[PDB]
Parts: C-alpha cells; structure tokens; sequence
C-alpha cells in the first residue's frame, strides 16, 4: 500500500516504479535523483500511498558539497512518464504512446495537481521536462544534437541556463480557471540545446493544465538542430531543481496528488 524510496539509506540513486495493478509496466517511475549531490548530512524521502495516490517528498538535507559546482542545481526529485534516457527506468502504462517520434505524436494536456513548500529562500523551481532524442529508446545519456526543453511552472531564486530569447503567451488553466499565461523563453547550449518556458507569475499550489505542444511547437521553431521533428518526445518529467553552489542546506517538502496525460486530437507540433 505504500511505496518509500530514500537517501542515502537505500543508496545515492533511490528510485522504483509505481505499479498499482502489479502488471510489470509502471505508470510512473519516481526517483530522489540528487545528481549533483557528492555528499550531505541529512535524508530525503519520497512516499507514495498507492491508496490514495499522493505523492509526497520531504527533504533535510546539510552539509551539501556538490559533484561539479557548474551544473549549478543540487538534483531533480521527480515522477516521471515515459522512458528517461539517462538510465534504465521507464513507464510506459498510460494513453500517450512515449516516446514517439514528434512528428507522429498527438497534442496532449498535461494536469497536476500539486502543493510546494521550499524552507528558508532554497532556490527551486518546480519543471516540467521532456528529453528529445534520436533514437527511440535511448538510456545513456544525450548527444550534442538533441534537446532539452523545460517548463518552470514555479521558480524562486532560479534562472534558467543560457539567454533570455522572448516571451510568449500559453493558455493553460489555473485552479479550474482558463487563462493567458506569459512564459520567458530561454536558450542555452550546454552539451545539447537547452530551451526553457519560465513562467512569469509562479503557481506555489493548486491545479494546473498546460498544453504540451504550445511548448513543443515553439522549442521547434527556435531550434537550431537539424530534422527536428525526426527526434523522438521520450518522457515527460516533473519535479523540482533546487539549490545553488552556494547553497548548503536544503529543506524542501511538496505533494503531487494527481499528473493526468490527456490526448487531443490534433498534432503535437503546429
Ligand atoms: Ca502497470
């Protein structure tokens, strides 16, 4: 009935599958995926009550030294749909088929239902992302002609890597309410093409629908990478980044209660 995954006890890549009707294909993978963490004192733990579907992660951690001080960010606590290709871990137990090729691939909203509550100023964000790879099934790693879009409904105390390209509108719904919302457009290049949608007005808590090709399709259009529509959407991830290197304590708690994948019946890029 309840699924508990934690650093550093069950080692420094704790993750499992959440599999409510046992059947082999998870329909969501979580993972505390502190990355960027070499060392700290404290715990971070992720808790999933199969019975009611909350998802629940606390972190307490101190003493942070970081593995490479560059990559800025401490880690990315998350769930996740669809095949993350930096490792073995996938779900594929939902309605959108990922990945797919984003050329063959239907628009879809993307729901969550959430609640943030960073302690004392921790920079977080809470993003939303997608890898966006060559090959089908890809699980080591991302090549220098591939991307990585990012879609920060939440920040504070974060910016996003590169440059600040422009702002666009998106109408998503807040808390049941349908509204233009503004995103900065952020680019950077940092081993692969990095496009980040900042929100301009942070959603803290609530309920929150985007759709996701209003993302995809401008990512394409300010792309720099060849045949973009050959490369394939592996996952959707979401979780929250948190920290700089010049933070070294981190205590952070959030719920997710709900992530639905609804499929629209119009292409993901337009
Ligand atoms: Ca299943």
């Amino acid at each position: 009935k309840v699924l508990k995954i934690r650093y550093p006890d069950d080692g420094e890549w704790p993750g499992a599958p959440i599999d409510k009707d046992g059947d082999g294909n998870p329909e969501f993978y979580i993972e505390i995926n502190l990355w960027n963490i070499l060392n700290a004192t404290g715990f971070a733990e992720m808790t999933y009550n199969l019975t009611s579907g909350v998802l629940h992660y606390v972190q307490q951690l101190d003493n942070i030294v970081l593995r490479d001080r560059s990559n800025w960010v401490h880690g990315y606590p998350e769930i996740f749909y669809g095949n993350k290709p930096w490792n073995a871990n996938y779900a594929t137990d939902g309605p959108i088929p990922l990945p797919s090729k984003v050329s063959n691939l239907t628009d879809f909203y993307l729901t969550i239902s959430y609640k943030l509550e960073p302690k004392n100023g921790l920079p977080i964000n809470f993003a939303i992302e997608s890898w966006l790879t060559r090959e089908a099934w890809r699980t080591t790693g991302i090549n220098s002609d591939e991307q990585e879009v990012m879609i920060w409904i939440y920040y504070d105390g974060l910016q996003p890597a590169g440059s600040k390209v422009k702002e666009i509108v998106v109408p998503i719904i807040v808390n049941g309410t349908p509204v233009n919302a503004t995103f900065e457009v952020w680019k950077a290049n940092i081993g692969w093409e990095y496009v980040a949608f900042r929100i301009k007005t942070p959603i803290k808590e609530g309920t929150v629908t985007i759709p996701y090709g209003a993302f995809i399709s401008v990512a394409a259009n300010i792309s720099s990478l060849p045949n973009y529509t050959e490369l394939y959407l592996e996952d959707v991830e979401i979780g929250t980044e948190f920290g700089t290197p010049s933070t070294t304590s981190a205590h952070l708690e959030w719920w997710i209660t709900n992530i639905t994948l609804t499929p629209l019946d119009r292409p993901l890029i337009s």
